[PDB]
């Protein structure tokens, strides 16, 4: 079996996009987050906190034939940026464009941080990392991709997300009408429970390409592109006028630049990204300083290769036993 949906970026900016997700018996249709660099399935219900709700669509566990209650089971999940939610976990049918999982884990929320409160267009996240990082305690749970991984043709999911324009996340096959040339596979190493996989170099503009391995994550609930601090000043370094902010928290450029482009090594293929999906506009309205869209990832403690990275690219999640990932030119 096969499913195959489309992602919408939730703003102008591609700060996140969105996939409708059907929960429940009659279907519920949510507008869900995918996550690549978390394994829980939480979104906003009956049950959080009215005061923590602010247009989001909820989903309602006792308007649902087929939802059961998973008796003890509990979540809490902190992410990266400081944002958090927890609550209590029940069983349900999930179909995503047409493809369905019968007794996956919903993680119902009770209380959500201020930054998911703001989002009204987010329902909720659906993780797509290993099950290894799921939060549900005591009885871990698997993952949507985990669940439906023996119906599927292959256990694989593709994601083509869009520049300032839609795209598609593709379940159990792989397009080839939605990519040029051939794809490129590289190892994954799945010891922290994320997508992890080693890039062979970078090159800034019409630079020589300079041949060192930066470890990483791909993740597509990241809007932008983290890197060491060595690639990131050598980036910003050829933007006139650019410089790091502490009061804005990261590099800025004057909104009148043009950007270079910027080359990751993916094995002997190169990815280009360019330059204007790493404008990311002003830091507030009527300014001229804009903020960029590489950043150093020297606070964070790991590499993430962001939807300003991915969305340069078509990119093949393939979940085998020794699992890999593809990227290929688009």
């Amino acid at each position: 079996s096969t499913g195959s949906a489309t992602t919408t970026p939730i703003d102008s900016l591609d700060d996140a996009y969105i996939t409708p997700v059907q929960i429940g018996t009659p279907a519920q249709t949510l507008n869900l987050d995918f996550d690549t660099g978390s394994s829980d399935l939480w979104v906003f219900s009956s049950e959080t906190t009215a005061s923590e709700v602010d247009g989001q669509t909820i989903y309602t566990p006792s308007k649902s034939t087929t939802a059961k209650l998973l008796s003890g089971a509990t979540w809490s999940i902190s992410y990266g940026d400081g944002s958090s939610s927890s609550g209590d976990v029940y069983t349900d049918t999930v179909s995503v464009g047409g493809l369905t999982v019968t007794g996956q884990a919903v993680e119902s929320a009770k209380k959500v941080s201020s930054s998911f409160t703001e989002d009204s267009t987010i329902d909720g996240l659906l993780g797509l990392a290993f099950s290894t990082l799921n939060t549900v305690s005591p009885t871990q749970q698997k993952t949507f991709f985990d669940n439906a991984k023996a119906s599927l043709d292959s256990p694989v999911f593709t994601a083509d997300l869009g520049y300032h324009a839609p795209g598609t996340y593709n379940f159990g096959f792989i397009d080839t009408t939605a990519y040029t040339g051939s794809i490129t596979y590289t190892a994954v190493s799945t010891k922290q429970g994320f997508w992890e996989w080693t890039s062979t170099g970078y090159a800034v503009g019409s630079g020589t390409f300079k041949s060192t391995s930066i470890d990483g994550i791909a993740d597509t609930g990241t809007t932008l592109l983290y890197l060491p601090a060595t690639v990131v000043s050598a980036y910003w370094a050829q933007v006139s006028g650019a410089k790091s902010s502490s009061s804005v928290g990261g590099y800025v450029f004057p909104c009148s630049a043009t950007l270079p482009s910027f080359t990751f090594g993916v094995g002997s293929a190169r990815i280009v990204i360019p330059g204007d999906y790493i404008d990311f506009g002003p830091i507030s309205t009527g300014s001229s300083s804009c903020f960029g869209g590489i950043q150093s990832s020297a606070g964070i403690g790991i590499n993430i290769f962001g939807d300003v990275a991915l969305k340069a690219a078509f990119v093949v999640f393939n979940g085998a036993t020794t699992p890999t990932l593809g990227f290929a030119s688009k």
